[PDB]
């Protein structure tokens, strides 16, 4: 058709890639994936249908709601009996005349009722929702207002919530309706177990394995079967064969049998060098359809990554290098006469509940040879008291073989304590049938856990389809969009450890983001952000089309932003290039002038903000826009708020754009802050961080939010007493109080937030201080490694000028801020434990082995106890 060249047009510019280099894709694979996730995009369309358009209103503008609508101590204190002050916009002319009026209600009320009395205070002399006044969000559910977080926050920081009443008719009529077509490209044996072999694999020869023959004399292929990174069996090699003729012709024996092989069992191979390792490659033994792979095929292997020490990588993504120009090994696999399929489930069903009743048959006395075969024997209080401790670690506790085979035995009972299911997981041997059989019956059942915990098991540590199938069971359960959206990051991550294209996990994430936009909004930028890179481009690239297929019209704001950005990164691309050596003066000079050619002057203006959605980037004040005195040349820009109160939220909307750094640490350690400090809010520690817009949009380029009337330490110092002036300087008369607490709380929260992260590197350049008192710290590339920091300055700022900071009641103030606020982060270790560990596979220089976490367990104290864990932390702050 005509239209649907139009919009495969549409989706290979938001892309970058070509509709049709999908089409060209023979991996059968590829096309059922693109055939068979077009449910989700219908499902996800008829949610958006049913009760339209108030439900297509919701998807497009969803609530920015809290995860609980009960408001902490602090901040009901906030309020006076229960009430609060809101003001309530209305335009009575097309002139855009302003009419505020003032409003004292109860914070739970509905927005109807907001509106009702803003409504019956305007005639003082169902029609109509709110927005916030100064960008794109609305409230159009019956949510209590004080959950709104945009309300939540205006009674946190004590400001005057702005809204305005704008009739149903205005939005709905702006918000176009969906025409999801169905496109032209969806209208196109024996059981493992009944096969008694030892599995053995041809490699047989290689090429495109040209290397220097300086310090090469042999080269050699090893292999070994894993299981999500744990080996099945020993790790067999090829023998040594010459370098100029890579030919080995050669069956390899494994100690495993084919009927125990788990279902995500992989083959991770590597070319090695004589003896070090040139290309690796990993193999799904299983295929999509659930068939033992069987037969020749020929695996595209991959360039070490540097820091690979080991001979395999059994992490790394399986599948053949996309650069068909790499080093190629040829593999046969047996045939065994039919085509082989793991057995079903009523089948593996059968075999499990025929394990349990030979557990019967044995009774006592036969339990007493196998330590894993405890279930017959009794069980005294101390062994459930035991279970309890072992469920009560964090997800990296090492749990010795006592202890698995003390798990396994008393499996039957661990499902009344559901929590203790990942260590449980970890304690199975997965390559016996026989216990992973009775394993998935198990999982079968399982009480649903929570999504923090939950999400543990969709990492790389637990790649069977059955544990991660759980796992979504429970995102899918109690995750809330709110919680999704604030941990998006790290669920993009773990779809890179999906062992298919078509998954319940991915299945999950994009009827999430078809059918809630401000998710989809960053769905869609995180996928982007890494379509560079060749192992999951792919994978990324198929799941970007079908998203851009049903997000609706949203697809064309999405290549607005697409085409803003790579404006902006051709653009410096050629100031790198050209004007790098140049005096900034000149380099200002190429810069309006390339700005101001008529192609480049609108990409780059009337679109919405990447780092936000709701903010709306009007007309560009090339005035106020200056490359910047960093490195890199980082682009300050500011765009007009084009809405009509950009007044009573923020006039101008200023962003930084950073091209050749890679801001993937930045982004993730902003998000952790974030957490923190919703949880330290949530437990009525009022410490106020500031985790400030950062979004990578691709290979080293990103968007960086500027906070307004802030300073480094380094420059207000341009004494001891140096800062404190400043402050009150800045901040005389009553105003001192609150902006001396505001100092207090902001650096208790970052004191202890960069202890546990062990952020170091801090110096006078890296924290600065708004004019209302709040510090908080940036530039976040490293992180886990430091002790605690505080210096003099800061404490002179706490004690108000006093000489002694520890002799003052403001330091004692301060402590308990910060042992509050250690105990908080620790009674939730797990959460953060879990969100690195999903971060593993990233890439992510920093980020690349469990030693690399193990840092939070000494700086949070995990083996020791809650009292000596404070002493710690008592001790780390006292040393200074």
């Amino acid at each position: 058709n005509r239209e649907e060249k139009i919009l495969n047009r549409e989706i290979g510019f938001a892309i970058g890639m070509p509709v049709c280099e999908f089409d060209m894709v023979k991996d059968p694979e590829v096309q059922d994936f693109r055939r068979n996730i077009l449910n989700v995009c219908k499902e996800a369309v008829d949610l958006r249908d049913l009760n339209s358009p108030h439900s297509r209103a919701m998807y497009v503008y969803p609530p920015n709601v809290e995860s609980s609508p009960e408001l902490p101590k602090h901040i009901y204190n906030k309020l006076d009996k229960g009430q609060i002050i809101v003001v309530i916009w209305v335009i009575v002319s097309p002139n855009n005349d302003k009419q505020k009026y003032t409003l004292k209600i109860n914070h739970d009320c509905v927005p109807e009722q907001v509106i009702a009395e803003a409504i019956r205070k305007k005639t003082r002399s169902g029609k109509y929702i709110l927005k916030v006044c100064g960008c794109d969000e609305y409230f159009l559910e019956k949510y209590p207002l004080s959950q709104y977080k945009y309300i939540r926050s205006c009674i946190m920081l004590g400001r005057m919530p702005n809204l305005m009443l704008m009739a149903k008719e205005s939005l709905y009529s702006q918000l176009p309706m969906d025409c999801f077509t169905m496109p032209s490209y969806s209208r196109r044996t024996k059981s493992l177990w009944v096969i008694n072999s030892a599995l053995r694999i041809k490699i047989l020869c290689a090429t495109y394995v040209n290397v220097n023959i300086r310090d090469i004399d042999k080269i050699y292929v090893r292999t070994g079967i894993y299981h999500g990174g744990e080996p099945l069996c020993d790790n067999v090699n090829t023998q040594r064969v010459p370098c100029s003729n890579p030919r080995w012709n050669e069956w390899l024996n494994y100690d495993i049998y084919i009927p125990d092989l788990p279902r995500a069992a992989r083959l991770c191979l590597s070319i090695c060098s004589v003896h070090c390792p040139l290309a690796w490659g990993n193999i799904n033994l299983f295929d999509y359809t659930d068939t033992l792979v069987s037969g020749k095929m020929a695996l595209n292997l991959w360039p070490v990554p540097h820091g690979l020490e080991d001979l395999l990588n059994p992490i790394g993504v399986t599948g053949s290098n996309p650069n068909k120009e790499t080093p190629c090994l040829e593999l046969e696999f047996d045939w065994f006469s039919s085509v082989v399929k793991f057995p079903d489930m009523s089948v593996i069903e059968e075999h499990a509940n025929w394990s349990v009743s030979r557990e019967a048959g044995f009774s006592y006395s036969h339990a007493g040879l196998s330590n894993r075969l405890a279930r017959d024997n009794e069980l005294r209080e101390n062994d459930k008291e035991q279970l309890k401790a072992i469920s009560t670690r964090d997800p990296l506790s090492e749990i010795t073989e006592q202890e698995k085979d003390f798990l396994w035995s008393h499996r039957h009972y661990c499902v009344t304590i559901p929590e203790i299911l990942p260590k449980l997981l970890l304690s199975v041997k997965w390559n016996s049938r026989d216990e992973v059989a009775q394993m998935y019956c198990l999982v079968k059942d399982w009480p649903p856990i929570k999504p923090e915990q939950a999400m543990e098991l969709l990492d790389c540590n637990y790649p069977d389809p059955m544990v991660r199938g759980f796992a979504v069971r429970c995102l899918e359960k109690y995750l809330t969009d709110d919680k999704l959206s604030q941990y998006l990051i790290q669920l993009v991550q773990v779809l890179k450890y999906e062992q298919y294209l078509d998954n319940l996990l991915v299945r999950f994430l994009l009827k999430k983001a078809l059918t809630n936009q401000r998710i989809g909004h960053f769905f869609f930028w995180h996928l982007k952000s890494e379509m560079h890179n060749k192992t999951v481009s792919q994978r990324f690239g198929l799941l970007l089309e079908s998203y851009c297929r049903a997000c609706g019209m949203y697809l064309k704001h999405l290549n607005r932003q697409v085409e803003a950005m790579e404006k902006l990164i051709n653009l410096t691309d050629i100031l790198k290039q050209e004007k790098k050596d140049e005096t900034q003066k000149v380099q200002m000079k190429f810069l309006v002038e390339q700005m101001r050619r008529p192609d480049f002057m609108d990409a780059l203006q009337g679109f919405l903000s990447p780092l936000n959605p709701a903010h709306q980037l009007g007309n560009l004040r090339l005035e106020e826009c200056r490359i910047m005195s960093s490195a890199k040349r980082p682009l300050w820009l500011n765009w007009e708020n084009p809405d009509i109160m950009s007044e009573l939220l923020f006039q101008n909307n200023e962003i930084i754009f950073k091209n050749g750094d890679d801001l993937r640490q930045d982004m993730l350690t902003l998000q952790i802050i974030r957490i923190m400090e919703n949880i330290w809010q949530n437990q009525g520690l009022d410490l106020r961080m500031l985790p400030y817009g950062c979004l990578s949009i691709g290979d080293c380029v990103g968007l960086i939010e500027v906070v307004r009337n802030s300073h480094t330490i380094m420059q207000i110092q341009c004494n001891s007493h140096t800062l404190h002036q400043w402050l009150k300087d800045k901040n005389k008369g009553e105003i001192y109080d609150a902006a001396i607490d505001l100092f207090t709380r902001s650096c208790a929260g970052y004191c202890v937030a960069t202890f546990i992260l062990g952020i170091g590197d801090r110096h006078n350049s890296n924290i600065m201080v708004k004019d209302d008192g709040q510090l908080f710290h940036i530039d976040f590339g490293h992180f886990l490694d430091v002790p605690f920091v505080l210096t003099q300055d800061f404490l002179i700022v706490i004690s108000k000028g006093a000489q002694e900071c520890t002799k003052t009641r403001e330091f004692e103030r301060f402590q308990e801020m910060c042992y509050k606020a250690y105990l908080a982060i620790r009674q939730h270790a797990n959460l953060f434990i879990n969100l690195f560990s999903m971060m593993l596979g990233s890439g992510m220089p920093e980020l690349q082995s469990f030693d690399d976490i193990a840092y939070i367990r000494k700086t949070l104290a995990l083996d020791k106890t809650e009292q000596e864990a404070l002493e710690y932390f008592m001790k780390q702050m006292n040393d200074a």
